[PDB]
């Protein structure tokens, strides 16, 4: 066999009371010939379940922390109350057990959960906490893409990790990792070093999500078959896009549509990308990172000609703006790389070049890193927002998150948003100029319980690029 079976997370629904159980619990990975890597998981050794949610209905996540340390559980790309969301100003202490109540009421989406602990998010998400959020739909129901999970509807979760000698996960939140990100040279697909999926002949649907800390992605196929992107990060487009390469950054998902109708095997691939640290074997080359071999059976589903109604984006006149200027110490940013560079060599660079030395507060918003005690602003709820966030004077990739709402990218580093990337998002990229998103958010957060938006290059977040807002 040698590649072994792609794991599919177990689909958790909510029970006859209306309640979903989450134990954040301890556990081992075997990924090193000798030693066993401990790590976490949410219902598991590693990773978490696939909670399906149906549009409308009520659920109470009940989150019981099984771990020696506080953790926090953020549900990305939920647009629900910041009374709902936990992050930092909701925090599991060991043993307890932290109830979240949502009210589902967004477009079916391949949404996903993770900590979200202050200056700890990196470490715990690399510890192996995370999952899936899947939202179902009366709209969705109704078109023909494959249903069935872990046959033809499969999850694959993307993330890089490293170990040690003693085979233990490599976590550092050093001078490199501040400037760069955590990166790794190991590539797991739902926790598995390539793994292989036997699926029906007809449409093969997978739902991507980059779980990688730092690394952004570029996938595609080992035979050049073009991938149909359906679904982006919020939602379903509004007619599929047909793509050779599809670039993917951190905690985006991208649900798309494969032609396995020739019943030949090929295999989902990652192209290098050009990001500092990101260059490194084995990613200097293109790397499969999912074997998918047709079975002789065979489904009834169809790439329709259009998804579902994809709004326009409104022409908002009178706006309030927003200016979110990300920031780097030059100081330790230049450290950073100088520290990369004698590591691991001149490769690392992917063939690139008001101050303290304070390198947890290193990486700021508007002159500020991080302040959970002070938030930037209030927005009136159900009210449109013209957001630019900039990464001027800083040459690092920077997928900037918002919470409690989907968007649309008004503007994507400059130029418009691709045809795939125009649809409804959470995370827009920010690398080296200014992006511009449209926002709404229908939902209140109050100083108590405020929201978020912040980089989702963990380490930039977790040296202060984040900034809290509320909602009224
Ligand atoms: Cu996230
Ligand atoms: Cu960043």
């Amino acid at each position: 066999a040698e590649h072994p079976t792609l794991p599919i997370p177990a689909l958790l629904t909510p029970d006859a009371a209306g309640k979903i159980a989450l134990n954040v619990q301890t556990g081992s990975m075997k990924w090193k010939a000798g030693m066993q890597t401990p790590t976490w998981g949410i219902n598991g050794p590693l990773l978490g379940p696939a909670m399906r949610l149906q549009r409308g209905k009520d659920v109470a996540i009940n989150v019981t922390n099984a771990l020696p340390e506080a953790t926090t559980m953020h549900w990305h790309g939920m647009e629900i109350p910041g009374t709902s969301d936990g992050g930092p100003q909701a925090v599991i202490e060991p043993g307890k057990m932290w109830t979240a109540e949502i009210k589902v009421d967004q477009p079916a989406t391949t949404a996903w959960f993770h900590p979200h602990t202050h200056g700890l998010t990196g470490r715990q998400v690399a510890m192996g906490l995370g999952g899936l959020i899947i939202i179902d739909d009366e709209e969705s129901t109704k078109l023909p893409l494959p249903k069935e999970w872990g046959v033809d509807d499969v999850p694959v979760i993307l993330q890089d990790k490293r170990l040690d000698a003693k085979g233990h996960i490599d976590y550092q939140l050093d001078i490199i990792t501040a400037a760069v990100g955590w990166f790794g040279d190991m590539m797991l697909t739902n926790g598995t070093v390539y793994p292989q999926h036997l699926a029906p002949r007809g449409w093969l649907r997978l739902r991507f999500l980059n779980g990688c800390n730092a690394r952004s992605l570029n996938l595609a196929t080992s035979d050049g078959r073009p991938l149909y992107v359906v679904g982006s990060d919020g939602g379903l487009l509004g007619e599929p896009v047909k793509l050779t390469e599809l670039p993917i950054l951190m905690g985006e998902r991208f649900e798309v549509l494969v032609d396995t109708r020739d019943g030949k095997a090929f295999d989902i691939i990652t192209l290098p990308v050009k990001q500092m640290g990101m260059t490194l074997p084995p990613f200097d080359r293109a790397l499969p990172v999912l074997h998918i071999q047709p079975t002789l059976k065979s489904n009834e589903a169809k790439l329709p000609d259009a998804l579902v109604n994809m709004p326009a984006v409104p022409a908002a006149d009178n706006v309030k703006t927003r200016w979110l200027q990300l920031m780097m110490d030059p100081q330790l940013d230049m450290m950073g790389m100088q520290m990369m560079m004698q590591r691991y060599g001149m490769a690392s660079m992917a063939g690139m070049d008001s101050a303290g030395y304070d390198f947890m507060h290193g990486n700021k918003i508007n002159g500020i890193a991080f302040d959970m005690a002070k938030p930037m602003f209030d927005v009136k709820r159900g009210t449109y927002e013209k957001w630019t966030i900039s990464g001027e004077g800083d040459m690092m990739l920077h997928p900037f998150h918002i919470h409690g709402t989907q968007f649309r990218i008004l503007s994507e580093n400059g130029k418009p948003p691709a045809a795939h990337r125009s649809g409804w998002k959470d995370t827009v990229r920010v690398e080296g100029w200014r992006s511009e998103v449209l926002v709404k958010f229908d939902h209140e957060a109050p100083k108590e319980r405020a929201y978020m938006a912040h980089c989702h290059l963990l380490e930039h977040e977790d040296t202060g690029m984040m900034m809290s807002f509320t909602v009224s």
